[PDB]
């Protein structure tokens, strides 16, 4: 049995399709969602989920969360460096990547890739399913944000592999939510706008849905905008307010900062139905108390630029799809941050008063869709006929003379897809040709994201411009790039091997990580 797993920034959820419906599976504490948290106690045990989250404020330095905000990123990514200020665990550079360093008891230290932390969360979700089903789970569909880049997708797949899962399919969050919405609808072709604002990432997708055929027409998002940022804006407001009023800087006392996080999260949720919320921390800093009242007005003001920025991807999607606001037949709100009244108001006002679709739990819609997809890919016959056409989120291009982004595969192209191009040499007997591939929509590569540098190696001695090497760029159904090369010269064909600077986790490295995880 293939399971569907929503691997979320703040929570994870696992479901299965059985006897013609989705079951969202409860964990050992009876909760249908599990916090995406891992902790290491001084006594040496590894805690996952609710038990890990519950000791955050007493053991903050060795409690890990928000790994999805770091996964597949490089060390000098501004979103990594900005998030470090709010995370209690040490983040250290290794392999040009942010690794997580913790104490595991007995004066001992261990360093983990974000992939490894997410693999521990996936392992717990797998075990939750295995307890319910009474048998081993080896295959899964796993969710990612629609706007995840190549590295973020591959790193999520690698987390699955470390957790002992054959990840059959990576599914984009809004597409999963669309399946939850539109499964078994036999209505005419409808244009559906999915507005997906979770704990860490924001996606907008426009889909056509017509009797089981789902097509993503356009997508745009922000992989570092979500509920965690709304908490962190309020946290920073109070850290600064405390220093102004007392002269004391609490930003290094991890217990203080994470007690503030706990209280802000509680207040934020309260402010979705109340207009005021009391923040109370007994023993905030140096044994002294902290009491403040947060109004809905103040919460909104502190975050208004972030809230208003969610309209930017909405307009980008309408422009790419060539649709007007009035062509949108349904608005599907998904992600727990869509519970914020101001977000609902901004979306409603953008679409001139149109109400969102009812009957959809924004916290569970993504997991529901992943479970359906898992059932379909298994070969189940009690699901509806599901046909999915999804897209690549980012234009792929190659750097050419003058730092120019020369487009190869445009954004919003249905995957899988491929493009080929012939390369040659600039100098006599040149043995290697380098190709830099970028992701993004700006005309200069310095303003886009480097996907990787690829070296065509083993080019046999020849005069300049004579070699003819056909390089193929294929984006698979998961949204991940593979680059291959073939010699198209006349006479003796030579093997052209490609090397890259992506620093993929190798099977050797994954095996080591599997063995390291079993020690807990
Ligand atoms: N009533 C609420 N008001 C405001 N924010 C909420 C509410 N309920 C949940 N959230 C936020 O939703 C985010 C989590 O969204 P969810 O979709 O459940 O999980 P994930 O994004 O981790 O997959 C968190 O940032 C949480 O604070």
């Amino acid at each position: 049995t293939v399971v569907g797993i929503d691997l979320g920034t703040t929570y994870s959820c696992v479901g299965v399709f059985k006897n013609g419906r989705v079951e969202i599976i409860a964990n050992d504490q009876g909760n249908r969602i599990t916090p995406s948290y891992v902790a290491f106690t001084p006594e040496g045990e590894r805690l996952i989920g609710d038990a890990a989250k519950n000791q955050l404020t007493s053991n903050p330095e060795n409690t890990v969360f928000d790994a999805k905000r770091l996964i597949g990123r490089t060390w000098n990514d501004p979103s990594v460096q900005q998030d470090i200020k709010f995370l209690p665990f040490k983040v250290v550079e290794k392999k040009t990547k942010p690794y997580i360093q913790v104490d595991i008891g007995g004066g001992q230290t261990k360093t983990f890739a974000p992939e490894e932390i997410s693999a521990m969360v996936l392992t717990k979700m797998k075990e939750t399913a295995e307890a319910y089903l009474g048998k081993k789970v080896t295959h899964a569909v796993v969710t990612v944000p629609a706007y995840f880049n190549d590295a973020q997708r591959q790193a999520t797949k690698d987390a699955g592999t470390i957790a002992g899962l054959n990840v059959m399919r990576i599914i984009n969050e809004p597409t999963a939510a669309a399946i939850a919405y539109g499964l078994d609808k036999r209505e005419g072709e409808k244009n559906i706008l999915v507005f997906d604002l979770g704990g860490g990432a924001f996606d907008v997708s426009l889909l056509t849905i017509d009797n089981g055929v789902f097509e993503v027409v356009a997508t745009n998002g922000d992989t570092h905008l979500g509920g965690e940022d709304f908490d962190q804006r309020v946290m920073e407001h109070f850290i600064k307010l405390y220093k102004k009023k007392t002269g004391k800087d609490v930003r290094k006392d991890n217990r203080a900062v994470q007690k503030l996080r706990r209280e802000v999260e509680k207040a934020k949720r309260a402010l979705s139905s109340q207009h005021q919320a009391r923040i109370e921390i007994e023993s905030f800093f140096e044994g002294e108390d902290f009491s403040e009242t947060l109004t809905r007005a103040k919460f909104e003001e502190l975050n208004m630029d972030l809230f208003r920025s969610t309209m930017k991807p909405v307009q980008k999607v309408l422009e790419d799809s060539d649709l007007k606001k009035s062509d949108i037949d349904e608005i599907v709100l998904v992600g727990g941050s869509t519970r914020i009244p101001k977000i609902q108001q901004l979306v409603k006002e953008f679409f001139n008063g149109k109400e969102p679709s009812r009957g959809i739990n924004p916290d569970e819609a993504v997991a529901y869709g992943a479970a359906v997809q898992a059932g379909v890919l298994s070969g189940d016959q009690d699901t509806g006929d599901l046909v999915l056409l999804d897209v690549c989120p980012l234009t792929l291009g190659i750097e050419t003379v003058g730092g120019v982004m020369t487009k190869l595969i445009p954004r919003n192209t249905v995957v899988p897809t491929k493009k080929s191009q012939i390369f040659s040499t600039a100098s006599d007997n040149q043995p290697t040709v380098t190709i830099k591939v970028y992701e993004g929509e700006r005309p200069l590569t310095k303003d886009n994201h480097l996907l990787g540098t690829f070296d065509l190696t083993g080019i046999p001695p020849a005069p300049r411009g004579v070699p003819q090497i056909e390089v193929t760029f294929e984006i698979d159904v998961n949204g991940i790039l593979r680059v291959t090369a073939e010699d198209k010269g006349t006479g003796n064909k030579n093997k052209i091997t490609i090397t890259n600077d992506q620093n993929r986790l190798t099977p050797e490295e994954i095996e080591r990580m599997v063995n390291d995880a079993e020690k807990f």
